[PDB]
DNA sequence: TTTTTTT
DNA sequence: TTTTTTT
């Protein structure tokens, strides 16, 4: 149990202060690859590195990824604004990998709802790379008032049917003022071998955003990390849910 | 005919006071395997054991398993709070097995609605392990009022279209604030060797929850105990229903 | 034209007083098979036996089977209460068979609406045995008032949107307090043999309740009796209706 | 232009007074075949007979068949009530045949809307014989008021949402109090052999009621008479209509 | 740019005053063929005859056919009322033919929207002759008020959901009170002659009314004149249209 | 970042002032092919030409094609009004081509939203050439007020439910007063020959207007330039969008 | 034109 | 569980 404020700081300290077995501040060397000719938009954090330095925090990103990842991103944000005088940089993703507990798609249960889980499996499908509105800026066509609504890649589009200012039910989505990011859906299912004779390989759908889009093709063995999310089955008539994996970090493996 | 209040107490006694042919308070030994390293969340109760000690009660769990099981669980809850000083432990399932009457899928009818029955048979289907919302929490996006509605794994999702506080018809389900449990659907049919001549084997769909989830695969001979539950089919304006078996306990058998 | 009150009595007398060609009070020997080890829940009345004793009543079960059947059941109810002192016995079905007019599925018309008819044919389909709510006991969740509404196996479910006592539009169906019976749909059509060359058969769908459920399988030649019923052609937006045969008695025949 | 009152009388006179080339009052001989063992429910009037006796009326059943037919039916009702002392007989249909103008399906046009037309053709389909509510008797479940609303076999069911007496919006259809008649749909089209090259065979759907139900099977050459009716195309989005032929009389012909 | 009033007169004059190369007032000779034993309901106007007499008006029927045709019909209405004392005659169609610009189906575009065009082509389809409601009459079933709404054969049906008098949302279309005319759809495409051997022949759908109904079959080489009309595509969401050719005159040609 | 005002001028200058390696004011020779017997309605601008002359502008048409294309068209407008005394000519399209970055259908992403991109691909489909309302003039039928609303070919039809003047909810589109243009949809996908044949090729739909309509058939290898546009997926219960390519120039290529 | 009474 | 961007 650690609140955001301190996490950011602890994360900041982790990044600049962590050193491996050679004195490599590797995370300084990764906050550096953020500012080159071909810049990256995310920082790959090895969980074991975070654990050894501060396991008390490493057991928060797992038990509370929405705050943990978010906080760590504010941390990268700071160690740039301070240690490199860069504020111009867009948003950078905190992508944790190499977790302790490595589940199987069939094992994913309601226990893991909104917890960062790690999953091994094989990709069976990959969708088209489609634009996702990460921030929908609505505009009023009566007074011209602007309304900001952040969206979530697994939740449905959250509109607004009434103006905040003049109360006019004449609101439209302004594509230009809005923020868009690449998005790609994909499915992975436990490899047939790991299972047992009479078992039906079980699959899970997942989401990829920004830089981790188009990183895998059907038939790749992968080890994804990510937040287990839940939603209603299409119809939305019963109290049973759909499991979606909001991927936080994906990494191939040749078995 | 026995109300809850007494059943709780009678169950309490049964648990701590029952002894087999060797003076084993077996249920004290099972209330024990609730507190260990690898804790279980349910007490397997042999019906014959209940019957021999208190057959008037044993004939209530069968005629009224909603009250019956529920009472027994409050019993286990008490014999922990008193005899072990533990109140931290979550909820523990009272799972009855080895009933006297053992039906065959085909003989399951309207007489058994909401009575605990016992069925032997062979699993033909098992669904994905889905999160079920045991207790749903709706949130208003106008006044932020909270409304709690418990759901039932066989009944359809019970929503609320209007705010209890401000009466705003702008309510949404909050996934975090809600409670979830593992859920799995499965089908079983009569063993063919027990049916006669030109009979075609009948089936029945069922539900597993929490600990009993993913305990059986397609092709297993099982003996399930359960509550026979009914609900209206693909419409909602016809007085015909659908038999669903809310399994209370499942146990394998190699014939 | 005979009212219920007198029918009950005339039926009572019929059962106890009727003798065949050997002085067999056959119906006394049948009301007897109701109280045995393996009890039956219906009394199979030959229409010819009723006609010969009282044809003025036998022409009432045909022209008014709702009253006719109902009255004859109160008669079996009384001849048990008086002649055998039994009042514990549940409800017994008066099922008439062997009528004079034996129709063919294609001949069934508007004329027969709500008259007891007799049909020969072949069974083409049989549905699953689902529970039918014969008596919906609605409960208010504001004042706890109880409302009883009998249902009809062909008609749509008749709910109630407002409380009879407090007028609260918060009513629900109570499964337990309600009475359920086994139900099974089935379809019979004309034998394409006695149906002109390269023509086509028009079938009928039928209903079975309680004891007569699961008595036939697809391919059986049967001779059913029953009430011809009618209901709005699926989507209730046209003046045309659908013929349903609420079966009152079914009997096989090997041709 | 002749009003109902007079039409009924002239029709009455026609029936009893008409004598062919042998002094046969044939229509007396057909009002006769109404009262026998195997009674018919319609009088088959040859238009040519009507025309020669009264051609000014025969040019009314064609230009205004809803009045014409109805009037002639009251006339048959009267020439039974006076000349045979029968009033018990139900309703009898005045079915006209053998008109001057014999149309081809493809020729039936807007001109003929609501005129009695004659059409030769080939039956391509016949529907099931369903019950039609010719008179929907609505019953109020608050005051028990009764409301009669006649229905038309091509128009949609006309209900009534409010009580005529107490104004309670709790009205239902009473199956028993209502009048039902046999109904059967069927389609006929010009036959491909009779067409002039590029043209592709056009069909028309029709309605049969009561006695004329189930008179034809698919593949019969027929010469129907009837009232050309119009309705919206299923969707009801465009000002273009569907041609339905309310049959008034049908007669086979072996070519 | 000429307003209606003047056109009517200019047309009136044209009809009675025009003479060819032999002094034939041909149009008088055609307004004549209107009154005969076998009357026609349309006057075929050659555009070249209209052009030579008054080319400033001829260039109005093309640029504004809706006014042009309509004015010319009022003209024919007048030169009957005055010059022949006939007012009983119904409505006569002003059908122009032989225009200067003669398009090819593939050349028909947005330019031509609502301009009278001329198209040569080959008929590939013809629909059934259905009744169109040229003038629809709505009647209120609460106060009985009547509302007239003229329809257009290409646009969708224009209803009215609220009463003009009492404002009751209980309005229906009265078939009888309404006016219907014959209607027939048809398709033509470019005749696969003049059209480079590697083009996919483009086509267009058209509408015929009254007297010009059923004038061509599939496989006819025709020269149509017509108003190019558009309507919102499929969903009526999108700002896209559909080209329909409301024919104003059709004429065969044997190549 | 350059505002419209200046771009117009800079573009004006570019057109009249640019000279190749031969002193050819090529664009003067092209603004010339605008006035001739067979006039074109678009100026085809090589990006490279714009780039060498003014590379700070050429990196605006790409980064801001709405403003950029628009601007250049006002420039073409001016260099006609001044240098040729023509103001009668309609609207001329500025169509850039031969861009530096030439994407592949699968590569097109969120980054390119509203930027002019270049795409090589193979045409797989082409739609019918339907009229598009580029400017919808709405007319009120109560006061006669006119309201201009420009449309976009990919966005849905923007109507107006209320009159600007008298507030009458009785508004209709006036087809005449509106401006229309030919429209044609078409799909292109990467060629799977130049893409590991173990992948499923991905496509993109596009829009063609005016003069670029009907320039390609299915199977053509093309190099389109255009604006990448986004709209929601059919249903619209997702913050996930659909990519459409509003073509700004299309050119064939024989590989 | 509408395509089985219910699937 | 969902089944492709879509007629
Ligand atoms: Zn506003
Ligand atoms: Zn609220
Ligand atoms: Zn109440
Ligand atoms: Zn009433
Ligand atoms: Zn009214
Ligand atoms: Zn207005």
């Amino acid at each position: 149990s650690v609140d955001r404020e301190e996490m950011i700081e602890r994360f900041a300290n982790f990044l600049r202060e962590y050193t491996d077995e050679d004195g490599n501040p590797v995370y300084r060397g990764k906050i550096t690859d953020l500012l080159t000719i071909t810049p990256k938009r995310s920082v790959a954090i090895d969980w074991m590195h975070l654990n050894s330095f501060d396991s008390e925090l490493a057991h928060e990103v797992i038990e509370n990824p929405e705050e943990g990842i978010s906080a760590a991103e504010d941390a990268i944000q700071i160690v740039l604004r301070e240690d490199f005088q860069r504020e111009d940089v867009g948003k950078i993703h905190a992508r944790f990998y190499n977790l302790p507990e490595t589940l199987m798609v069939k094992d994913i249960g309601a226990e893991h709802i909104n917890k960062l889980i790690q999953v091994e499996g094989i990709v069976t499908r990959v969708g088209e790379i489609k634009p996702f509105v990460s921030v929908a800026v609505f505009v009023c066509k009566d007074c011209g008032h602007e309304m900001i609504v952040p969206q979530k890649p697994y939740e449905s589009l959250e509109k607004v049917k009434k103006c905040e200012q003049c109360g006019s039910k004449n609101i439209e989505l302004d594509v230009n003022k809005s923020s868009f990011v690449n998005f790609q859906s994909f499915r992975i299912q436990d490899r047939p071998e790991t299972l047992k004779g009479g078992e039906m390989p079980r699959f899970i759908d997942g989401i990829l955003l920004d830089d981790i889009v188009d990183v895998a093709l059907p038939g790749d063995r992968v080890i994804v990390t990510g937040i287990l999310r839940v939603v209603l089955e299409k119809r939305e008539k019963t109290p049973i849910f759909r499991k979606i994996l909001e991927v936080n970090h994906i990494e191939p493996v040749s078995k």
